[PDB]
């Protein structure tokens, strides 16, 4: 009845050492494979060293199908660093069909079931790198018009049907920047990113994804509208129907270092900067939280009961972690079913390995 949709990451199958080999396929019902790049208007190969070559993640992937034929791998064109071939691609019918048709070459000689746009993001926001106009607002419901034929077109022929899925922003930015209205209509489903709201951009602590507004966090150019109930309502009164609404969920946390503890224990106070890491400073997989921090080594949980959001503080370091509570997660999943959504999304299964939030959602949901 849910969707449960997992993003793999492709650099999983370095020092992380999580192949799709790893992923347990009776907990998810679609996995997005992070990411496939974009070069001269072309969805292309993003790492030939673990996707078609070397560790060989797709070969894996299509194992994985044969083992469990209602399973759905989508391929992830973009993310964060690589939507800078978006703007380019969406802007004239021409560079519309030759995406699209590299898109549908790229899903049939790989064995994936589907397209995610992962746009980061139309008109406005994203990395140094990142391209824009302002048709942009136009042109990425054409691109998803496109694809949505091209798909339908190759599925007919193929006996198949391909999906086509979107990444969309948190900030309500995105809404007032795309047809949402419009482009709904051409989705499988829609993956809110229901997370990245506070992160180590800024220099004072905050909930990656609270739950409900905390008007008592109220730090420069923070809006009142950056939680998952705000975004979901923006997203549904956009236009996005409630069945086709997919939750995202983070499964890593931010830290930063030497925050002033107020009368918060560290909650929405000035800080020094990044605190640890896993992978590098500042992220932490909740694998690692769960191990070593979670009410352990001068890390303390709270509990925040406007936003329904749990933080560590180390009084000592002072560093403050945001994370993806099971008290929280049942809290979303609750709404989830309450308001009639597509189910959850999370980034990234990776980051789970005792998979203590990833069971909770399938536990919940399927
Ligand atoms: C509320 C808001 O708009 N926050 C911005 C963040 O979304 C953004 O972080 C980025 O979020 C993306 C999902 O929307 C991720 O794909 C991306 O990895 C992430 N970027 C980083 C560096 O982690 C940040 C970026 O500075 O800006 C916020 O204002």
């Amino acid at each position: 009845s849910y969707r449960v949709v997992a993003y793999y990451i492709s650099w999983g199958a370095y020092g992380r050492s999580y192949f799709p080999s790893d992923i347990d396929y009776s907990k998810v019902t679609h996995i997005n494979y992070a990411f496939a790049n974009i070069k001269d208007g072309e969805v292309v190969v993003g790492d030939p060293g673990v996707d078609d070559g070397g560790k060989n993640n797709f070969t894996a992937l299509r194992k994985a199908k044969k083992a469990h034929p209602h399973l759905r791998n989508l391929i992830s064109v973009g993310g964060w660093s690589w939507s800078s071939g978006f703007s380019d691609a969406a802007a004239t019918p021409e560079a519309r069909k030759r995406f699209a048709d590299s898109a549908v070459a790229f899903i049939r000689k790989y064995g994936f079931d589907g397209v995610d746009i992962n746009w980061e993001y139309p008109v406005e926001g994203g990395a140094e790198n990142m391209k824009h106009r302002p048709e942009d607002k136009q042109n990425y419901t054409l691109l998803t018009r496109s694809l949505r034929e091209a798909l339908d077109t190759a599925g007919k022929a193929d006996g198949k049907y391909y999906e086509l899925t979107t990444a969309v922003w948190g900030n309500d930015k995105f809404i007032a920047n795309t047809e949402m209205d419009k482009v709904s209509r051409d989705f499988d489903f829609i993956n809110v990113m229901s997370y990245d709201f506070n992160g180590t951009w800024n220099k004072f602590s905050g909930h990656n994804a609270p739950f409900v507004n905390d008007p008592a966090y109220d730090k420069p150019g923070i809006g009142k509208t950056f939680n998952v109930v705000s975004a979901v309502e923006a997203y549904l009164k956009a236009g996005v129907p409630a069945d086709k609404l997919v939750v995202g969920v983070p499964l890593y946390g931010y830290s930063w270092k030497g925050c002033a503890a107020g009368e918060r224990n560290g909650e929405y106070q000035d800080c020094n900067g990044k605190g640890r890491g896993t992978w590098e400073d500042g992220n932490l997989d909740f694998t690692d939280i769960e191990k070593n921090l979670l009410n352990k080594k001068g890390f303390k949980r709270y509990w925040n009961d406007t936003a329904k959001a749990a933080y560590l503080y180390n009084a000592e370091t002072g560093e403050f972690v945001t994370y993806e509570d099971p008290q929280a997660l049942k809290i979303k999943l609750d709404y989830i079913k309450s308001k009639g959504l597509g189910g959850a999304m999370y980034w990234e299964i990776t980051a789970d390995r005792k998979q203590t939030l990833v069971n909770l959602i399938a536990d919940e949901l399927l």
